[PDB]
């Protein structure tokens, strides 16, 4: 990876871990390095806002209005901009409202009155975009910015829970098994992908080629239950060949 690329993922954990150093660091470093970068300044734009800066703010919004007026890092500012304070900030407490009682395609509604298209950065895009994928129209654009939030803040068993899912509920298996395994490198949600990896195999009619997907899962996953039962229905299936 670049060492812009390093340092702006320092600047989202610490966005995350709510330690301002590490953001206060790889700031001082981006703006020498690449200080017309609307990610950068967009970073920055981020900060002056946690600090209570409208003023500061606003100039870099400015900045980005003319240097790159229809990235995605702009409209994203325009959004945080537009929830910085009373009445955006309302309409988002009235979307989440009508999104945790169940409201659902009211509350898609709403959010996408506030996003229009693009969410503020954080887990606020991972809610919308997963929201929006609820919408089989709709569906495979959010499963690409889906893709992209996984490449961009990576180790979220929940997106990759639901990235999996969707994409095996649109037959791109390949790549929900992509997402499976950068779900087995890491501990939290292994017992969860290989869940979603046992009920793949379920699904496929005992066969050679269903013996060599369990023995591929067995590959991927060592222990578990799922890898138990996965190993003693193997056992079983390729006994089943030759009567």
């Amino acid at each position: 990876p670049t060492a812009q690329q390093q340092l702006l993922s320092q600047v989202r954990l610490g966005e995350a871990t709510k330690r301002e150093d590490l953001v206060r660091q790889s700031l001082y470093r981006l703006e020498l390095i690449d200080p017309d970068n609307p990610d950068v300044i967009a970073a920055r734009f981020r900060y002056l806002l946690r600090q209570g800066d409208n003023a500061g703010a606003q100039k870099q919004l400015d900045r980005m209005k003319q240097l790159a007026p229809d990235s995605a890092a702009y409209k994203s500012s325009v959004t945080s901009m537009t929830l910085s304070g009373a009445e955006g900030r309302q309409a988002l407490q009235q979307a989440r409202l009508q999104a945790t009682t169940g409201h659902v395609p009211e509350a898609l509604a709403a959010y996408d009155a506030l996003f229009k298209g693009n969410p503020p950065e954080g887990d606020l895009a991972v809610e919308y975009w997963a929201l929006v994928a609820k919408v089989p129209a709709r569906r495979s654009e959010a499963i690409t910015q889906l893709k992209a939030l996984n490449a961009r803040n990576p180790g979220n068993a929940a997106l990759q829970n639901s990235l999996a899912q969707l994409l095996f509920g649109e037959g791109r298996d390949a790549e929900a098994y992509a997402v499976l395994e950068q779900m087995a490198k890491s501990s939290a949600g292994r017992e969860a992908a290989a869940g979603l990896w046992y009920q793949q195999i379920q699904r496929m009619p005992v066969s050679d080629a269903s013996v060599k997907a369990l023995q591929r899962f067995l590959t991927v996953f060592s222990s578990g239950d799922t890898v138990d039962s996965a190993r003693t229905q193997l056992a079983a299936q390729q006994k089943q060949l030759a009567d």
